């Protein structure tokens, strides 16, 4: 049995001086980071006058030469609006899609220019999004397709077959001239001679998307093979500066390049990179390794410094290496490289760029809640960087060969003073992107200008491919900081053009500050409350010192004891023991007794005036202290998660963020409140799963206790190390022993609390089953005050992702690998029904199975381990046999082959099962098993249906970039929480609020701002919780009512109207990049037990106000209460006999004596399907409290969580850079 950590995450190598000081340099503040930078990047005030002439005279020459673009021209000549020249475009594009040229124009002549566009021609809009790019320079996320449509339709009625050629001639040359040299390889070698002959020199790539699988990996190594030698033949001897090189992306040459997977990239991703690197050699050409995201940065390293002590590729001085002048580590990898140069005697060729994934890196930042950015938040700090990174490389030509790519003359003309008068090929020289430097570029190259090469980055593929890249250059381009941008705004002046990046840093008055407009990961809340922390597992020292407290977590002796109010309770103690590794023996449980957890309670109800009485600022101090404690504990408990529940350390860290938030959440929602008249419940049950034990646990305990009510904290029975750690740093940080009891054990121990006689209120998280039993019990029970025991019971999910067409197949299998089988299917959160487009099916698929068979299933200690074990035992026999089901019935089955090593805990390997219908799933399958179904296009509707009809209702994704798709989808889905071009297991704590309807939950949400009204007996109101609009249906009633003479009642309608929150539409802060909605709907059908006239008509205001329809009790007698009601109003109301026929219901209202409640409220908890969340009130409290019902819980919370990046980058953030 391996020593648990032991090979948690081992170096690639030990890290010198040199590797070390680029590692500390990974988030380090601007504020450091920029003025050694300035120092490096100073020049003489001579040869900053003269740079500025230098670059005034480019940008002259620039402007004076720059011409309308083809796309202009066109929307001028046919005087198109913008969405006509996005949509021409787009039918261009598919006209181009048909080979034979006369077969189009017969197309175009007979069919597409007599209006009929559509019968011909997956939707045309699909790519509109680059397209609208191209026409207004601004990006948007998803494609208005039905504003397309009319419009392209509106410009072929109005202009015919002349604007479609036009549209068709300009497309053809852009796709096949402009953004790509060429689609071919031979091609591309073909369109390069012209400038080849002018001086310029060829950077080849064949780009497209990181390979997802292994074939996609081979594919794009056979093609870089390929290409080499088509290059290495052109070159025909001329050598690595006068002649042509290639380009390469690692992450193209392998299907998992990262850290995590350290060792297969070494062993199997190096040796790819040397073969091609020996076809280089063979023929004396450049080969460029392309800069990625910054956690591939240092691993890329590692590659690169094997490959130049390699004696196999001596003899070469061809191999090079991209760093990115934004980043904050530029300057100590250029050390690095330049000691490697001179190590291995190799004149590495060094590709000095400012950095391509700047908004990303943002993005990634924020999420993943880091320390800093690794890169620049002002573009001004990236330009003297590479200044200064230029200074450095300058002074280094005897060893490192430098290529300064940028496309910015001020940049430009800088470098060309700083690098003298003496200059020789071999030197250094520029470098620029096909289709963008060469205006600027023909006034560098050749000896009636600056005398000075330039060697073009050429693209090489198909339209098709070329898609990603020309987004990222035209956002790029149409930045607010960016050159390009400046250059073409004529408000932009050419002094402002010439200004000197050094001096304007200097002068600034913090010199190296952060852009005021984006926040650090630890601020994207504001001052609500500080952003919970993550750890960087691409950070060496972190994985060091990470390693070091997870050794050490495994060496403690982590226990688990009944912890009454009175002190720690003697039981039956058994071991806990690895899911991974059955022999690996975490910690021992003493578990409690039935008679200690009734004690327990009777200690709450004892001690719950007490605590009640410290007020709620004080009792959220304790939350934060708790989160400050979790947060420094951090490494230590996601050593015990990793051991006792089976998770990655990746999946551990976002465990312990969701903890720290959760509390800090509750905490700041209490601040906003809470007050003396939201009286506590009382003695809380909290009962919470295995496979959130410590994020769940703790949030339940933290939201009843800052409510005010003590806690009994009942610990699922395979997880109760982590939750005894969260009960003591709970006491440790001020929650009162007698406030928090710990009572481990199993569902006995749970069922045991829930029927103890002073239990106020129950908090559940678990199976729908359980929480059914859970509910059959309380339906017996009534408070002190004769109202019914409140229940929160969040349960499983039947979730489902539905992508079309139009959606990235790449995009969408990363996200459905991750929702699906990221710890190992055990998220309530997690995809467990694949929706594919009958026509991308087969492709999608193929890729789906491809990257499933790339993870790696292991016990969980190490870093490489993608996918733990199943809990127990149990877990896997009913995993397995319903995949054996499901094969049995012919079902096609995908499973990945599992070590032998696992033998020794309990996995079932990520499994892919191919479904002819949605029925063919019955319950929740809670492990690694992804259904996939496949659907027509006209038959999305009926699909949506479908997914409906399962009941349940949690986490629901969709992949689209349509926009009549998405208000389709989401307007007819029913479920809590929405994700749309993303994966679906995001739960970030009141970002989105977490929790689901139906089958799936009673709400409210977790981390959303209802859940602490819910634990007290008044609720308070929620922050942001109101709504201008008021349901129509509520106003006929009430009018009605008026009609009747129900005077009073009318007015209770109208004031309903007013207080319900129905209509709450409002975006949350949170991550650049994403749109995080949240809104308040109806329920649903809300089931009315009136007992009189006027308690019918209160019951009737509530639900109608919050947007319901009603069943109301045909038993009640009072049909005759609601003769002549408006058709309206009529719609929304049926009389049910027999309730268990009109359901499903949304929620219930009743009236009546004490005893009538208890009997009413059994017959609802028979009711088959959903567990439905009860109101009750005497009639005399309908008298006297307008708030007798709670319009709270008459509605029904929506999260949806948009990528607004999807497309291809952040349109907002690059218009604030
Ligand atoms: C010419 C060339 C370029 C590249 C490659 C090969 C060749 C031959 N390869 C390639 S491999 C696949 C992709 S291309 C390659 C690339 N890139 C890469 O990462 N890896 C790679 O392998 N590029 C692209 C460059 O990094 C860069 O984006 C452009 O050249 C534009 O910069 P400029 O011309 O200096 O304009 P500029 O003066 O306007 O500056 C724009 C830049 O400033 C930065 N910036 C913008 N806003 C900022 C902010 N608020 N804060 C901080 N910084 C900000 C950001 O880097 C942005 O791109
Ligand atoms: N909606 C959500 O937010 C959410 C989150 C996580 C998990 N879940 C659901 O949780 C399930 C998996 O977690 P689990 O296996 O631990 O659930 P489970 O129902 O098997 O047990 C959950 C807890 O209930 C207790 N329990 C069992 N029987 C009981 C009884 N008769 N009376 C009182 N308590 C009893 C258990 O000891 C445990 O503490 C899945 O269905 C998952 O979808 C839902
Ligand atoms: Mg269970």
């Amino acid at each position: 049995a391996p020593a648990p950590f032991a090979d948690f995450a081992p170096p690639v190598r030990p890290q010198s001086t040199l590797r070390r000081a680029i590692t500390a340099a990974y988030r380090r503040p601007e504020t450091e980071c920029l003025p050694p930078l300035v120092e490096a990047a100073t020049q003489s005030k001579e040869i900053r006058d003269a740079a500025a002439s230098t670059a005034r005279k480019l940008i002259e020459a620039l402007r004076g030469k720059h011409s309308g673009s083809g796309v202009e021209g066109l929307v001028q000549e046919y005087s198109l609006s913008s969405q006509e020249g996005v949509a021409l475009m787009c039918l261009a594009e598919a006209l181009l899609r048909i080979p034979d040229t006369a077969t189009r124009d017969a197309l175009i002549r007979d069919k597409i220019a007599d209006g009929n566009w559509k019968s011909h021609l997956r939707s045309l809009f699909v790519n509109a999004a680059t397209w609208g790019l191209v026409v207004t320079g601004k990006l948007t996320s998803t494609v208005n397709d039905r504003s397309l449509a009319a419009a392209l339709t509106r410009l072929i009625s109005r202009c015919g077959e002349p604007v479609i050629r036009r549209g068709v001639d300009m497309a053809m040359r852009m796709m096949g001239e402009q953004f790509v040299t060429g689609e071919t390889i031979r091609e591309a070698l073909k369109r390069s001679k012209e400038l080849e002959e002018k001086g310029f020199s060829y950077s080849y790539d064949m780009l497209g998307e990181a390979a997802t699988t292994a074939a996609d990996a081979e594919r794009y190594y056979r093609d870089y093979e390929s290409a080499i030698h088509a290059i290495g033949k052109a070159s025909a001897g001329r050598g690595i500066y006068e002649g042509p090189g290639i380009s390469i992306k690692l992450s193209a040459l392998h299907p998992r390049y990262s850290r995590a997977q350290a060792a297969r990239v070494m062993g199997e991703l190096l040796p790819r990179v040397k073969a091609l690197a020996l076809l280089a050699k063979n023929y004396d050409i450049g080969l460029n390794i392309d800069a990625e995201e910054a956690d591939r940065l240092e691993l890329s390293l590692d590659l690169l410094e094997v490959l130049c002590l390699d004696g196999d590729l001596s003899g070469w001085n061809g191999m090079g290496f991209v760093v990115q002048a934004y980043g904050k580590r530029c300057p100590f990898v250029l050390d690095f490289i330049i000691d490697l140069a001179r190590r291995s005697g190799r004149r590495i060729m060094v590709r000095l760029v400012k950095g391509a994934y700047w908004d990303a890196e943002i993005k990634r930042a924020q999420l993943d809640g880091l320390a800093d950015f690794p890169v620049f938040t002002r573009k001004i700090h990236t330009d003297v960087s590479y200044i200064a990174c230029a200074a450095k490389l300058l002074a280094a030509t005897d060893v490192v060969f430098p290529q300064f790519a940028t496309h910015n003359a001020q940049t430009l003309a800088a470098i060309y003073h700083m690098a003298g008068k003496d200059f020789h090929v071999g030197k250094y020289e520029f470098q620029c992107l096909h289709g963008m430097g060469e205006p600027l570029y023909e006034e560098v190259v050749g000896r009636g200008k600056l005398d000075r090469p330039c060697r073009i980055y050429a693209p090489v593929g198909t339209h098709e491919t070329l898609l990603a890249y020309l987004v990222r250059r035209l956002l790029e381009n149409g930045a607010n900081s960016s050159f390009v941008h400046r250059i073409n705004d004529p408000k932009v002046s050419i002094d402002e053009l010439i200004a000197d990046p050094v001096e304007v840093v200097r002068a600034m008055p913090v010199v190296g500050a952060k852009h005021d407009r984006i926040a650090l990961p630890a601020e994207l809340f504001g001052d609500a409350r500080t952003n919970s922390a993550g750890l960087d597992l691409s950070n060496e020292e972190t994985l060091a010192s990470l390693t070091e407290a997870l050794r050490e977590s495994a060496a403690m002796k982590w226990t688990a004891l009944p912890q009454l109010a009175t002190g720690p309770a003697a039981g039956e103690t058994r071991t806990v023991l690895n899911p991974g590794d059955h022999r690996d023996v975490v910690g021992s449980v003493t578990e409690t007794s039935e008679e200690d957890a009734r004690r327990a309670v009777r200690l709450a109800a004892d001690a719950a005036p007490d605590w009640a009485a410290v007020p709620p600022s004080e009792r959220a101090a304790c939350l934060d202290r708790a989160a400050e404690l979790m947060q420094a504990r951090m490494p230590t408990l996601l050593g015990l998660i990793i051991r006792e529940a089976g998770k990655s350390a990746l999946n551990a860290i976002a465990e312990v963020r969701e903890a720290i938030d959760f509390l800090r959440y509750y905490a700041e929602q209490t601040r906003r409140t809470l007050g003396p008249g939201h009286g506590p419940l009382g003695p809380i049950v909290c009962i919470s799963p295995w496979n959130f034990p410590l994020a769940i646990f703790t949030g339940q305990i933290a939201a009843a206790l800052v409510a005010g009510n003590p806690v009994l904290a009942k610990p699922a029975e395979e997880t109760p190390l982590i939750a005894a750690e969260g009960v003591r740093i709970l006491r440790e940080a001020g929650i009162p022993a007698s406030a928090l009891q710990l009572l481990p054990g199993d569902g006995r121990v749970g069922a045991a609390l829930v029927a103890a006689a002073e239990t106020a209120g129950v908090m559940f998280t678990g199976s729908t089953e359980v929480a059914r039993l859970i509910q059959a019990q309380l339906a017996d029970r009534l408070s002190p005050a004769g109202r019914p025991i409140p229940l929160i019971a969040e349960t499983g999910g039947q979730n489902a992702m539905i992508v079309d067409s139009s959606a990235l197949a790449e995009q969408v299998v990363g996200d459905v690998i991750t929702s699906a089988f990221d710890s190992a299917g055990q998220r309530c959160s997690a995809l467990r029904v694949l929706c594919l487009q009958e026509d991308v099916a087969d492709r999608i698929l193929t890729m789906l199975k491809g990257a499933l068979h790339e993870l790696h299933i292991g016990r969980t200690d190490r870093l490489s381990v993608d996918v733990g074990p199943v809990i127990t035992s149990e877990a896997k026999d009913n995993i397995e046999k319903h995949i054996e089901r499901m094969r049995g019935l012919g079902r096609k089955v995908e499973q990945i082959g599992l070590a032998s090593e696992t033998g020794v805990g309990t996995f079932v390997p990520p499994t892919i099962i191919e479904l002819e219908k949605l029925s063919d799933l019955q319950r929740e399958v809670f492990g690694p098993v992804l259904h996939v179904i496949r659907y027509r296009r006209d038959d999305l509707d009926r699909l949506v249906d479908d997914v409906n009809a399962t009941g349940y209702g949690l986490t629901f994704g969709l992949h689209t970039r349509l926009d009549e798709t998405i208000a389709h989808v989401t307007s007819r889905i029913k479920a809590g929480n929405l994700y749309i071009n993303r994966n679906i297991i995001g739960a970030v704590v009141g970002v989105q609020p977490f929790g689901g309807r139906g089958l799936s939950g009673t709400g409210p949400k977790a981390g959303g701002p209802l859940y602490l009204g819910r634990l007290v007996t008044t609720a308070p109101v929620p922050p942001q919780h109101s709504s201008v609009h008021t349901d129509p249906v509520l106003l006929d009633f009430a009018k009605w009512l008026d009609g009747k003479g129900a005077r009073a009642e009318a007015e209770a309608a109208r004031n309903a109207g007013s207080s319900s929150a129905l209509g709450l539409d409002l975006e949350l802060p949170g991550p650049v990049g994403e749109r995080n909605l949240y809104t308040l709907h109806a329920r649903g059908r809300i089931l009315l037990v009136p007992a009189t006239e006027s308690g019918l008509y209160h019951q009737l205001a509530a639900a109608l106000a919050t947007g319901n329809s009603v069943a109301i009790d045909a038993a009640s007698g009072l049909q005759a209460s609601l003769k002549n009601l408006p058709q309206t109003v009529g719609l929304r109301v049926s009389w049910s006999k027999d309730w268990a026929a009109d359901g499903p219901f949304a929620g219930a209202l009743v009236e009546g004596d004490a005893e009538r409640i208890r009997a009413v409220n059994k017959a609802i908890a028979a009711l088959p399907g959903p567990l439905l969340l009860v109101q009750a009130a005497s009639s005399g409290e309908i008298a006297r409290n307008p708030d007798a019902y709670c319009l709270n819980w008459l509605v029904e919370e929506v999260s949806a969580s948009i990528n607004t990046a999807a497309a291809g980058g952040n349109a907002s953030l690059m218009a604030i850079g």
